[PDB]
């Protein structure tokens, strides 16, 4: 059964409610993004509308085969009216395709979901800024002060720096970047850009990648791998076992693998600075742990609501225990407190 904080009242609307079967009264099912833990029940069989960005169209249509009358891509930053309700879409700030939507309720009452997000003070330039929001659906993933990571662009140019300095004294030595979902695809595009190689990778996520409308794709990913310095692996591969392994299976081409693993937040942030971070290392393989984000950090979230300054709101992740819900409804009461609404 769904649980209240995936239904919009005075509509027929979900939000990412697809694990459920049929919800009565449903209508209309929206889809933030592209995430299993979100799209968990979709299939060729489903026979209601969904309603998404185009990007989350085209990997419902080629991933899960969803047949095309049942999907409904709408633009960004458009007012569109679904079963006689205006609604927007915004650009999330999460993986390819992802979005916050905007209702306007027919009683008077706006409503915003941010799906999954990172915030951005260039939200605060939206369409967002023209009018008052009653409700928040929020993305609490990280609403704790103890969760701290840099911006994706310090991130991405520690990456950067490390592979090319490898590289340039072993030019020998093999570039491996874990996935297991869309998201973070900047990690592996920055570094193979910055080596003069194509993106070598499985013809499932070739598959994945060809739906992202990403610009001059095709000069950048390959399935021949044979002919690339920077190899995609399932995440579970990223370990020592798993690149020996891949490492036999290149035909003795190479003789050192220097990996990726980006994460979301782990507790050596509470410690260590980005510049400081060290690897992993058994012999020839060395092992990277990045701390790059793709939800909010506590100070940009909070940044976010003391903005926005909306008169309620409704958590959407960590909501499972009573301490979890007690201590988010603590920050949000300082929130509001030190901001004044
Ligand atoms: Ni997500």
């Amino acid at each position: 059964t769904c649980p209240f904080y995936k239904k919009i009242p005075g509509t027929g609307f979900t939000v990412d409610a697809f694990q459920y079967g049929v919800v009565e009264g449903c209508t209309a099912y929206f889809l933030t993004h592209f995430h299993s833990d979100h799209y968990a029940g979709l299939s060729k069989h489903f026979t209601f509308p969904v309603y998404c960005s185009e990007i989350t169209g085209n990997l419902l249509k080629n991933k899960l085969h969803v047949q095309e009358q049942y999907i409904h891509p709408l633009p960004l930053d458009t007012e569109c009216i679904v079963n006689g309700v205006k609604v927007v879409l915004l650009d999330a700030n999460h993986c390819p395709g992802a979005v916050m939507i905007l209702f306007y309720l027919p009683n008077g009452t706006v409503i915003l979901h941010t799906g999954d997000f990172r915030a951005d003070p260039s939200m605060e330039r939206s369409l967002l800024a023209d009018q008052k929001v009653h409700m928040l659906y929020l993305d609490t993933t990280y609403c704790s002060p103890e969760y701290t990571f840099p911006s994706q662009q310090e991130v991405i140019r520690f990456a950067i720096n490390t592979a090319f300095e490898a590289v340039t004294l072993n030019p020998h030595a093999l570039v491996v970047c874990g996935t297991y979902s869309i998201g973070k695809e900047k990690v592996f595009l920055a570094i193979a850009d910055v080596l003069g190689s194509k993106v070598g990778m499985s013809q499932e996520k070739y598959k994945t990648l060809q739906c992202l409308n990403i610009p001059e794709i095709n000069s950048l990913i390959t399935t021949d791998m044979c002919s690339s310095l920077v190899h995609l692996l399932p995440m579970m591969q990223i370990n020592f076992k798993g690149l020996q392994s891949h490492l036999k299976k290149c035909g003795g081409k190479y003789n050192q693998i220097l990996a990726f693993r980006p994460t979301g937040w782990t507790h050596s942030n509470k410690f260590t600075r980005i510049a400081d971070v060290i690897p992993q290392t058994k012999g020839n393989i060395s092992i990277y742990g990045i701390p790059y984000s793709e939800h909010s950090s506590y100070l940009e979230m909070k940044r976010f609501v003391q903005w926005l300054k909306p008169q309620k709101i409704i958590p959407t992740v960590n909501v499972g225990t009573w301490k979890s819900r007690s201590t988010m409804e603590k920050y949000f009461r300082e929130w509001k407190l030190e901001a004044g609404y």
